[PDB]
């Protein structure tokens, strides 16, 4: 979703507004000055808040030589010039970023990042995480070259808060995008390798260190159940969960993601967000002003109503299903989607006694409303939930009241008029529906 994938550092007037073929006559001079000032004047074209001349720069040659900078030691000012420079080409297009990485710059920006000046360090940190970000093939390149090693021993202090605070939240970033990505996923053993300083930064005090952890989580949350246990594993459900209830959107929409992965996992997994009570923060997320926040909420709803009867049971105890007739009723369409989806997960593995309460709740009318849209899937949906209300019906020898119902709100005149629908699924659907209690 918002995760910045790439990002371009824009943060000696003799070096401003140069002409790129006058840069190149500075890199190309056999003058160590010469060229870290040519470099610096590459760099503040880059930085440039409209249209840095990224191609003109990669057209006249200059990142191997700018790559070749990197590793000149003895001239520090210059290594961070051209980390800088190198780090903005990175932050394009992936034709860009390849320009980059095909200058061997991997081996020789995490060569940087035990480099003794922390501000040069930062910008090998930020130039790699630009880089991993392009894509699964690239981030897997910047693990093999060993880049997580370095990095993880950046925040090996036994105090997040002695760094500085833009230090902390470039290594956070680019760590999170050592975990993003997923066709395929990250190695299993750099995940585990990174779960638990990713575990330490979910428990730091700033917001945007806080946002990108939850990300990062987020990512590695997204995948098969195994993936998931590895998460879950590390105890971080509750974290999680605190941070779900944050006042600030950017935390709280990963932090959702997340929860929402983890749901999608084993009733066992679902069980642990459910054990660290974040059913009751949804009274807040189902009726949250940004609507994203709100789809995402509902569709996490679906998950957990599609558990077992056990778990639909806290839904109803934490009186989410009246939220649920709400969402239903007046929301996003995709919204509205994703809570017929929970109703129909709600009443096709609830009790009796539960799709009972379901339907007293009000369900029946905004779901009937619902048969007047255009998007075959949700009519399949929804039919498949007065089916699955109909048959615990069926089992009270209510059916008649159920029909009624369904008949005064205008369910019937909805019903019998997709009985006449071109696709098979719900015209067939419609007919069942229709001549066994209609």
């Amino acid at each position: 979703d918002e995760q910045m994938l790439k990002r371009r550092n824009v943060s000696n007037q003799g070096t401003v507004n140069w002409s790129v073929e006058d840069i190149v006559k500075g890199i190309n001079s056999n003058n160590l000055e010469s060229q870290l000032q040519a470099t610096q004047a590459a760099r503040k074209l880059l930085s440039r808040e409209k249209q840095p001349p990224i191609d003109n720069i990669i057209r006249a040659g200059l990142i191997p030589k700018f790559v070749s900078f990197l590793g000149k030691t003895d001239c520090s000012p210059i290594q961070f010039e051209s980390a800088w420079a190198l780090t903005n080409i990175a932050s394009g297009t992936s034709e860009q970023t390849k320009a980059v990485v095909d200058g061997g710059a991997i081996p020789a920006f995490i060569s940087l990042l035990a480099s003794p000046h922390a501000h040069i360090s930062e910008q090998a940190v930020w130039a790699l995480g630009n880089i991993a970000g392009d894509g699964s093939a690239f981030r897997d390149l910047v693990i093999k070259h060993g880049a997580i090693d370095p990095l993880l021993a950046l925040l090996a202090v036994p105090d997040l808060s002695t760094l500085a605070c833009g230090y902390l939240r470039n290594l956070t970033w680019t760590l999170s995008n050592l975990c993003r990505n997923k066709n395929p996923a990250p190695p299993l053993d750099a995940v585990e390798q990174i779960l638990p300083t990713l575990v330490r930064l979910l428990h730091h005090n700033d917001p945007e260190v806080l946002a990108d952890s939850c990300w990062a989580i987020s990512y590695l949350t997204d995948g098969p159940n195994e993936r998931i246990e590895m998460v879950v594993k590390k105890g971080v459900v509750p974290q999680l969960v605190k941070l779900l209830g944050a006042t600030e959107l950017p935390i709280v929409t990963p932090a959702l993601r997340a929860i929402g992965n983890i749901v999608t996992g084993t009733d066992e997994q679902t069980q642990k967000v459910i054990d660290a009570g974040a059913l009751a923060v949804f009274p807040s997320l189902l009726t949250n002003p940004k609507t994203n926040i709100q789809k995402e909420a509902t569709w996490t709803m679906s998950n957990i109503t599609a558990g077992r009867q056990d778990q639909i049971q806290q839904v109803v105890n934490h009186g989410l299903v009246p939220f649920l007739v709400g969402v239903l009723s007046k929301a996003d369409f995709k919204t509205q989607k994703e809570a017929a989806w929970a109703i129909t997960n709600y009443t096709s593995g609830g009790t009796v006694e539960q799709i009972v309460y379901l339907v007293h709740c009000g369900i029946i009318e905004p779901l009937m409303n619902l048969l007047s849209a255009k998007d075959t899937k949700i009519i399949q949906v929804i039919l498949d939930a007065i089916s699955n209300i109909f048959q615990a019906a069926e089992k009270l020898g209510e059916t008649e009241k159920l029909s009624i119902m369904i008949e005064e709100c205008g369910g019937l005149d909805k019903i019998e008029a997709l009985q006449r629908h071109e696709n098979e699924s719900v015209y067939k659907a419609s007919l069942n529906l229709i001549e066994k209690y209609f």
